[PDB]
């Protein structure tokens, strides 16, 4: 019995029909659904000891801070972390960026200084870098992609130069499916002076990461994307980096001490953590840990290869569909997810019909990716994408339904 | 039967034992608890319904859209506010007020430019104005207290002139129990083209908030204080000031348009809800307003008013025992706390004793308002706050827990 096929019994949602259908879900890379064991931990937190934290001294609080604050270790463990005072909790990996950019940024970042991106990175790790730009005349440096529609990484390379103070990118690609070498990266930016930021949302949930390997400075992601709740996400930055940065947000908690006319801040994490915390969802979080630790990341990402690669497979087994991004072989990974257009169809159209007429869930649009779409010259795309809850069964039933689909929308011209 | 005795069995966590005591919560100003029916509807959200918001298209995804935008009609409605598109969504009320601080002040503080606060001020509202006024050259104005240990109005009116640009204040203090007159502010401030920003944290759990009649410019609150879950809060601002201020966190959903060169924003309240939001979460406070608009704001009101000043009467009545604030009266109204100290004890050892030895529960610092304690003479009180699910009883445990445990301490002097 395949990973998809144990675990499917674990997620709630799964069970269902929509317009008639059974519900076959290909839109994790939007959201991930959730385990009992998270959805429990999470009633657990409001039933039994909820309770505000930090300085608290009675029997809930005491417990709440604590289960906050083991939740951060998970975090911390689950990334290899050296330590969990460089894990920061945030609302979701782009507030996170944003607190990058304005902490680290705003203070770091001179007229002519370099930031280096991709054509393909995702709104949040574009916006605030433009934003940042305007503000202190630094100068986005973006990386066009080869024939293989991957980042070049050639044109990355040389692209790094003295000048060069942050490179911000995407661990896996939302669209593309494809990763960074981070590690190789890291070493070119570092040999410079320059810093990493990791956009690690599609490789948290996905595979193993250890951000000491990766030798990354910051790295950002979601819960919502890693069978956790909404509501949360985090910043791993290097200590020695967190301690160097400014507040980005003020009030209760972050500071140490407050007088009238001025305050002083707490040290890294604290420091980034302005009043009452997501409590209830970092520790639901934590859980999420516990429940991916649990199947183990290797199991899974070696079972998201299998599916992903029979996704893709029979995909572009179908005549007009082009799949955007790598062939996937034994060099190249692809993750469980392809972007996708049918010749003369509108992808919205597609997952309209998929929605209404057969109960399958993917997504239709540029996925917070435009200027990618705009560089592969089309305005939206299809995009299935898979989590270790499903199985070669949904594949299936999904490009069963995606031709019936093509066939209906073709059949009136 | 009182209203505390009729819904306390909707809250499962306050039926237990702490240190072989039955637990008595009294720190609902630190954090409220939950009801069987937010907890319900935060489960169904995530069992049924959960899937990424906006740009959607499928069954889950149309779904989970409606809810959170059918919540945030519900927030809107419960403060009376004119638009839903007033509201915006965010962790807390500090990040509410931060959001404020960097789009509003930054784009419209000017040196030499005023904000008045009072020495009264939670940190999440003074700290941010504190930033702002060191990257602007603006300047804070404080409101000290009066005899009555409350804002001194007649110094807040003195200190409104053509320099004052912002008016930030609390609506009910959380320390003090007091409250403001916000509505008769908020003419003299708009008098002289300043703008008001009222933190309204310990008012929009307890009464009715009707913020076309306080006719404020920025409201903010945190849905940990009115029965809904850790991790959201949100802004209230006027329609026409919303669309005027530029964006704070960028990234996706917040954009119209992204390009590599630049991007262009959406309007209000997308404009400022960058990436993925807290659905779950979001939805859950709707079912938070739901459950305290079912019981009437106005029974609540009634209700605190009630054991507020049975508590206060109960407290005062003991020797050697200092409540700070007004004292009650039908022209002065307190909040359902007390923070409060006790002659030559320090109020650590009485809020340690209380848990481990009674299982109450106090909280006992500076309650994120260091300068008030300070202008008071003290580093820290106790503080005993109430909501709705506290009654006469719970008052009357706590008195006879208090004097066991001044009477403890006092024992070896």
């Amino acid at each position: 019995v395949s990973l998809g096929h144990r675990v499917r019994k674990d997620f709630r949602i799964l069970h269902q029909e929509v317009n008639g259908s059974k519900l076959v879900y290909l839109d994790s890379a939007a959201t991930s659904q959730k385990p009992a064991a998270v959805l429990d931990a999470l009633q657990n937190y409001y039933e039994f000891y909820n309770s505000n934290v930090h300085r608290g001294i009675h029997y809930l609080s005491a417990k709440a801070t604590d289960e906050f604050e083991l939740a951060r270790k998970k975090v911390a463990r689950f990334i290899n972390a050296s330590d969990s005072r460089e894990i920061v909790f945030t609302r979701n990996a782009t507030e996170a960026i944003n607190l990058v950019a304005y902490s680290w940024g705003l203070s770091n970042l001179k007229p002519g200084d370099e930031v280096i991106l991709t054509v393909a990175e995702h709104h949040s790790c574009i916006v605030p870098w433009q934003i940042v730009s305007q503000k202190t005349g630094a100068v986005l440096k973006f990386v066009t992609l080869n024939e293989d529609e991957v980042p070049d990484i050639n044109k990355l390379r040389e692209l790094i130069s003295p000048k060069t103070k942050l490179v911000a990118v995407h661990h896996v690609s939302n669209v593309l499916a494809s990763s960074l070498p981070i590690e190789e990266i890291v070493v070119w930016a570092h040999d410079v002076g320059a810093k990493v930021l990791v956009d690690a949302c599609q490789s948290v949930p996905h595979m193993v990461v250890d951000v000491q390997k990766l030798n990354a400075d910051f790295l950002v992601a979601s819960s919502h994307k890693m069978c956790g709740p909404t509501g949360i996400g985090f910043l791993y930055g290097k200590s020695d980096l967190l301690h160097s940065m400014p507040p980005f947000l003020g009030g209760g908690e972050m500071i140490s001490d407050v007088f009238l006319d001025h305050s002083t801040y707490a040290e890294p994490p604290s420091r980034f953590e302005a009043g009452t915390p997501a409590i209830g969802e970092a520790i639901a979080l934590g859980a999420a840990v516990d429940y991916l630790s649990g199947i183990g990341m290797p199991k899974i990402h070696e079972y998201e290869v299998e599916i992903g690669k029979y996704l893709y497979e029979k995909l572009s087994s179908l005549p007009d569909v082009r799949i955007y991004g790598p062939r996937p072989s034994e060099s190249v990974h692809r993750g469980a997810l392809c972007s996708f257009n049918v010749e003369g169809l509108h992808p919205t159209d597609l997952a309209t019909f998929l929605d209404q007429q057969h109960g399958v869930a993917i997504r239709s649009g540029h996925h917070c990716a435009q200027p990618l779409h705009r560089y592969l010259g089309v305005n939206a795309s299809a995009r299935a994408s898979l989590y270790f809850y499903n199985t070669k069964d949904d594949v299936d039933a999904f490009i069963v339904a995606l031709a019936d689909t093509v066939s209906f929308f073709n059949s009136f011209k």
